[PDB]
């Protein structure tokens, strides 16, 4: 049998909208584009 695995946090960014995983932050934000909400700035206005 085998044993031994180190858990590192190299990919702290993980898009929880489509199912992806990046390394840097700039990459995530640039990908968040497609996942743009509807008028985020301000209240719900509903
Ligand atoms: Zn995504």
């Amino acid at each position: 049998g085998s044993s031994g695995s180190s858990g590192t946090g190299e990919k702290p960014y993980k898009c929880n909208e489509c199912g992806k995983a990046f390394r840097a932050h700039s990459n995530l934000t640039t990908h968040q584009v497609i996942h743009t909400g509807e008028k985020p700035s301000g209240p719900s206005s509903g």
